[PDB]
């Protein structure tokens, strides 16, 4: 019931007790582990509220205080009466930071307590959402000195008045299915680039077009908005060695801003809660550039390096992969845009993990996601045993809106 | 109950039914996943259903389920269990068992090869000297002048747990490691503790950087004895790089044959505590883990210096760069000397084909993503994007505690 995790490079053993406060489920049973699966009423509500208020009031050294009991009473009264309840700003901020702190797949959690929370619960229209999102983008970007932030739109009431950002990220590059058969731009965004083109967007059918925003307020049909280019910080990709690298025609945006997740605090559901940090270099260079079902230019880069691409055993893909990631990092660092290499971030995470074991009794972590997509075993997280479990408040996945939307 | 796995790169969806035949526990619960944890005397009472389960599988595989051969074998085993409190496998059952143990090894990426295993029955062995002979023959057969062949040698099963056969070496061939007074290590830091035992047992250490460790062999529960593998049986490969000529002067080499020797083979409730098996290396085992793990030979630094890399910021990825060239050199050296090896691109691609075949022909393929994905360049291999299900099937290879921690000393 008290679990120990071992690091095999250092022999350090940590003891986990925090898992015992887990409430949601893993998908795993005693007979089968699903660790590598990517996507595993008034009476429901009060225990959920109680649990949260209990941990909130504990965090401020006022468990079993009049205020705590008062608040529990007030919330209880609101629930029976109104069929939902409203979070105080302090609770909203606490809940958002803890949803990040609890994100078992996030390697960047050492930064969890420094999150700027934007209360957008007074928003009523897509134009309102656009304004809030522009402000978020401007604030988070900070001329390249990136700052973590989240903007929270009104909570679900009854499933018919959902606020939803249809984009998966605030800033992404378009992708179009051509008649030649291949693909122009970002292959991940093909179906989405289509729906924009459908919904009225004029695609400049190019390769690196910043997608428009598709915003759904109060359950209504979604609306297109172009983000002001001066708010979209982009980074030209060059190599500190291959002068031919710039000729490839590659750039990327500085702000990773995930916008399709659901934020759960005290039983309440926030279906629209875009949040942003800054990139780990491998997200762009390994996944975004060199994945097959993405920009997939490993082949092209190796060509210009004149590597032997006849046999896989020359490791030309590995050689190219590294140089590319050197460039991404180089380009961002030159342009003074915040970025972290996977060696620094994983080192940071080990320290965060030990801090959390020390001050909280645990840190839920998903090894499958925490270990970087290149050079895994030369990073410290590879030899670190992790325990994965679901704590609340939390970020959850939700279905794409188009599959769901009652038009 | 059916379970689906999806490949996020191809959108191929497979359906698993095999997991229903799973018995052993994972460690996980609906409250927690222990998927990243490395390592989370048997009464006749529980032995018979284990034997029956195995015999049912066996006679199904040969299309004789419910046959008189099946039923008589069942009765024969039953009687032997209530009489002698254990039983003996036929050679045929033993070979099936060992092959299926490998087929069931969820952490093994090389399983496309599972049906080609040479099984050596060493169950008539009684002494450490006999163990040395069987192991020598295994090494010679498996090495095959560089044309490696998968093999397993199986020593007598456990009885009361007081007469165990054990190979104390973690692998049949490994380099010594010596802790120096100044805190630095000579040779392989992974083998320091074992090297000490050997030395204590009477081994005269050459105290070099690449000394092949002696075999420490325990028969029938007696104290282990030291043997030297004839050096002509240990095929080794000098490591050089195809473009960097200074690489040879690092003085590196590695042995050709990976032969894991500390695992326990379980078949039908029987436990074979000494069952050394061998295949061939995936390049990253040597070049990423053996050479570049900070807790092993750890030569990234010296390789990086000689490459004249920007070693100041990690963000130069000097570690990643050196890691690649080292792995190129390992593959190059082995191919050039015509010693069997496989790169991680080839091996993972083959595993995907194997896994798809297993889903079709068998209903599933237990796989441990944490172990299947290679320790470098993970996402540019096809296994990275593959959902996998992990569960435990028998026959199986299990971990067991190091023998020096459990052995009752005779004198
Ligand atoms: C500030 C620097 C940050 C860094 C370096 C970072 C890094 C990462 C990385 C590399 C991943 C894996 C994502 C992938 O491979 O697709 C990830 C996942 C994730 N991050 Fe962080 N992140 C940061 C900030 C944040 C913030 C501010 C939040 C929330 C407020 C957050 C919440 C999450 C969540 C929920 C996931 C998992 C998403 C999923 O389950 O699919 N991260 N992060
Ligand atoms: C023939 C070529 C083979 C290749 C290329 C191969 C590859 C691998 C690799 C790379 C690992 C991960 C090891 C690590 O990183 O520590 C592994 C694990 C494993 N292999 Fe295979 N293998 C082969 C043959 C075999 C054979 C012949 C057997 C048994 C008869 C076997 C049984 C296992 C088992 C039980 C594990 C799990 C080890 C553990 O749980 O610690 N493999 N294999
Ligand atoms: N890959 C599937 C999928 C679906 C939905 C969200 C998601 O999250 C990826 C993600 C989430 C948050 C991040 C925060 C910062 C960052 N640099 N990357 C981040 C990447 C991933
Ligand atoms: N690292 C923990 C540990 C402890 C004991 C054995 C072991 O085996 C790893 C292993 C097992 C079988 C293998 C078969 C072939 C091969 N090339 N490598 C292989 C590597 C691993
Ligand atoms: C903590 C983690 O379980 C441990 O370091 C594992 C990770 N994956 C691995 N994968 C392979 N193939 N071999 C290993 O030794 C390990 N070590
Ligand atoms: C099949 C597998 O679960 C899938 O490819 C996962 C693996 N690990 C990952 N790890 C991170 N950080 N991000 C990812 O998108 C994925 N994808
Ligand atoms: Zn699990």
């Amino acid at each position: 019931r008290f679990l120990k995790v071992k690091n095999w490079e250092t022999d350090v053993v940590l003891t986990d007790t925090l898992h015992l406060k887990s409430t949601l489920e893993t998908g795993c049973t005693e007979h089968i582990c699903m660790g590598s699966i990517m996507l595993p009423t008034k009476d429901q509500l009060f225990p959920l509220a109680k649990e949260f208020l209990d941990q909130y009031y504990s965090s401020i050294k006022r468990f079993g205080s009049k205020a705590h009991m008062d608040r529990l009473e007030e919330v209880n009264k609101e629930i029976e009466s109104t069929s939902t309840y409203q979070l105080k700003d302090t609770e909203l901020i606490y809940g958002a930071k803890h949803a990040w702190r609890n994100a078992s797949r996030c390697v960047g959690r050492i930064q969890w307590s420094k999150l700027q929370v934007f209360d957008a619960r007074d928003c009523t229209t897509a134009h309102g959402m656009f304004n809030y999102i522009c402000n978020h983008v401007k604030y988070a970007t900070n001329k390249g000195n990136l700052r973590s932030a989240i903007t929270i739109f009104p909570q679900r009431t009854d499933g018919k008045h959902d606020f939803r950002v249809w984009n998966s990220q605030l800033i992404r590059y378009a992708g179009y299915k051509q008649p030649d058969g291949s693909t122009l731009g970002d292959p991940a965004n093909v179906q989405f680039t289509e729906i924009c083109i459908q919904q009225g967007w004029k695609a400049p059918r190019g390769r690196f077009d910043v997608l428009p925003l598709l915003l759904q307020a109060n359950g209504n049909d979604p609306e297109l908005f172009q983000i002001p280019p001066e708010l979209v910080l982009e980074v030209p990709i060059r190599h500190p060695k291959f002068d031919w690298f710039k000729d490839l025609g590659l750039k990327w945006y500085g702000l990773p801003a995930v916008s399709n997740m659901l934020l759960e605090i005290g039983g309440l559901e926030f279906s629209a809660c875009p949040f942003s940090g800054w990139y780990m270099g491998t997200e762009i260079g390994v996944r975004d550039y060199c994945d097959n079902s993405r920009y997939n230019i490993l082949e092209e880069v190796a060509k210009k390096m004149d590597l032997d691409m006849r046999k896989t055993s020359s490791l030309w893909k590995d050689q190219a992969l590294v140089e590319i990631n050197i460039a991404v990092l180089y380009s961002f660092q030159s342009d003074k845009v915040t970025i972290v290499d996977h060696h620094s971030a994983t080192e940071s995470f080990i320290k965060h993990m030990e801090n959390e074991y020390r001050c909280r009794g645990g840190c839920p972590a998903d090894w499958v996601w925490i270990v970087p997509p290149m050079s895994g075993s030369i990073t410290p997280v590879f030899h670190q045993e992790m325990l994965n479990y679901r704590l609340t408040p939390s970020f959850e996945y939700q279905p794409d809106p188009w599959n769901t939307h009652v038009w």
